[PDB]
């Protein structure tokens, strides 16, 4: 575990600085730069953050050696690349950090496109988070594994969701998609959600939604699917018109229609 004597340690060697602030620990790599490569923010136990100014993955080699945090709850990682073809659990490795249950990788930076290898050896996360400005295509097979995940947001501009994204995710609780430039959602997306509480659609670009799209969702208490420009014409808007109506309760904010503004909810589709 790292704590004050290992701090004092770094600032005798001189490849990092590390000063004792408040109750945790600042870390500056390369020491003595005005522009650091890393900005390491360690609280013990707790939370570990980590600032990137890199100009390539090679860059990685300015991070703090022989480093052993140990075990830390939260892992953050702010304007990080993706070491290549390697899992971002090796910055995890390579720093000592020990099966941490959030991990909240925001970087406008990637380097490239995010693969299933980056998130491997994760599976015992709970929560995940992954921001991008950048236009990002997610895989199939990116979230394989996390079968240990409870929370996941992704705002990453995602226009189309692959189908089997959530394959063997059954421990999923709450599911953050807001902002993103998502025109459909696959029918068989949220199969097996049986522990899904909450769920965030919210400022997407969605017309519709394939019918009985919730309807396997048992455990849901909150939904957000407003700021969406829903087609309330019959029958296509029937089943979410119905479903918002009799869930009017898990609907949190108004799912409105593209033309009127009327609340989804309030829409009754006739029979033909
Ligand atoms: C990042 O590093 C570059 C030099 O490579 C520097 O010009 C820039 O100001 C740095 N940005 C931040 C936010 O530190
Ligand atoms: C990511 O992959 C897609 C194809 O799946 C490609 O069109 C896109 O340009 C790639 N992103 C980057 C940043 O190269």
């Amino acid at each position: 575990s790292f704590g004050r004597d290992a701090c004092s340690e770094m600032s005798i060697d001189g490849l990092c600085q590390c000063a004792p602030i408040m109750s945790e620990y600042e870390i500056i790599c390369p020491a003595n730069a005005e522009n650091p490569t890393f900005r390491l923010t360690i609280q013990p136990k707790d939370y570990v953050q980590i600032m990137c100014n890199l100009t390539d993955t090679t860059d990685y080699q300015q991070l703090p050696k022989k480093l052993r945090i140990g075990e830390v709850d939260r892992v953050q990682m702010r304007r990080c690349m993706l070491p290549g073809h390697t899992p971002i659990a090796s910055i995890l490795d390579y720093l000592g950090i020990v099966s941490p249950t959030t991990l909240i990788f925001e970087s406008d930076n990637l380097g490239m496109n995010i693969t299933r290898q980056h998130l491997d050896r994760l599976h015992g996360l709970k929560r995940f988070r992954f921001t991008t400005r950048r236009l990002t295509h997610i895989p199939a097979n990116l979230l394989t594994d996390m079968r240990n995940l409870s929370h996941l947001e992704l705002r990453a501009n995602i226009e189309e969701m692959p189908s089997h994204l959530f394959d063997d995710l059954e421990n999923l609780e709450s599911i953050e998609f807001g902002s993103n430039k998502l025109r459909q959602m696959p029918r068989g997306i949220f199969g097996k959600m049986p522990k899904l509480k909450q769920l965030n659609l919210a400022s997407n670009q969605l017309k519709s939604v394939p019918d009985g799209i919730f309807d396997r969702l048992t455990s849901l208490q909150k939904i957000w699917l407003h700021t969406n420009p829903w087609d309330c014409s019959c029958p296509r808007i029937d089943y979410l018109s119905r479903w918002l109506n009799k869930n009017s309760q898990k609907e949190q904010g108004s799912a409105k229609c593209s033309g009127s503004g009327k609340p989804v909810r309030s829409i009754i589709c006739p029979t033909t």
